[PDB]
């Protein structure tokens, strides 16, 4: 079963195999004074791996590479960061020193720079307008519009029907919006609806944090966001 925040000391990383050649990676990090889990994705592309998102920090991202080498044994050659916050680009310097080609949208790179976060080297063209989709090896990258952040991307794995929603999709146990300093509350449900309409065949939905589910995580997220908007 899926690794949980209480089972992973900070600094450690677990892998969870969803399908043939598709894994999630799970780490934990302290914010304020709580402990919180975070998901990313790993997708096999021939004899190499595509990493989606760092493991929230340099120390966790170094352990992520160690766990991959220990559990999978294939080289991580590219990585995509789905938005500019530290849970998605923190560790990008680690990835880069290990010879990983790091990528993010121009929006993400610009915002990471403004915010003082690590900046992926390569720019993902063709994702600046809501509804844009591009192919990236074994996945498709989709910009649904502004939601958790103005730059958030989601990732679909066609071969396995896996939708990685990143931090634009909440796990079921999250009933409140939390920190929305950089979210677009007014557009968030509209962006979620673009996800639903573009990936209605998705079978396994991974939130940015916590337990996977199905497409019902999209309506759950809409419910939470709309309830936060209303007070
Ligand atoms: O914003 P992201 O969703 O991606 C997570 C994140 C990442 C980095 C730093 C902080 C946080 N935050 C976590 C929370 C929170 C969530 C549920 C209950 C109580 C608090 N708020 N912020
Ligand atoms: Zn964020
Ligand atoms: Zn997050």
């Amino acid at each position: 079963e899926y690794p949980t925040v209480s089972e992973i000391p900070v600094g450690e990383v677990r892998l969870y195999q969803i399908a043939d050649g598709v894994w999630s990676h799970i780490a934990t990090q302290s914010f304020d004074g709580a402990v919180y889990p975070s998901n990313g994705l790993i997708v096999r592309d021939g004899d190499e791996l595509l990493l989606i998102d760092t493991a929230w920090g340099a120390k966790n991202t170094a352990a992520l590479l160690a766990e991959i080498e220990k559990q999978i044994g294939l080289p991580v050659t590219r990585a995509v960061s789905t938005h500019f916050h530290d849970d998605r680009v923190g560790g990008v310097d680690v990835l880069r020193a290990a010879g990983v080609a790091t990528y993010a949208s121009p929006s993400t790179r610009r915002l990471a720079e403004v915010e003082g976060n690590e900046i992926p080297t390569h720019s993902l063209e063709g994702l600046s307008s809501s509804g844009d989709a591009v192919r990236f090896g074994p996945v498709e990258l989709f910009y649904p519009g502004a939601a958790h952040s103005t730059d958030n991307l989601v990732v679909y794995v066609p071969s396995a029907s896996v939708l990685y929603g990143g931090c634009a999709i909440y796990e079921l146990s999250r009933t409140s919006a939390g920190n929305v300093a950089d979210a677009d509350l007014a557009e968030w449900p509209t962006s979620i609806e673009r996800i639903q309409q573009h990936y209605p065949e998705a079978q396994f939905v991974i939130p940015g944090h916590g337990l996977p589910g199905g497409l019902d995580l999209l309506k759950h997220t809409t419910n939470v966001v709309k309830a936060h908007t209303n007070r």
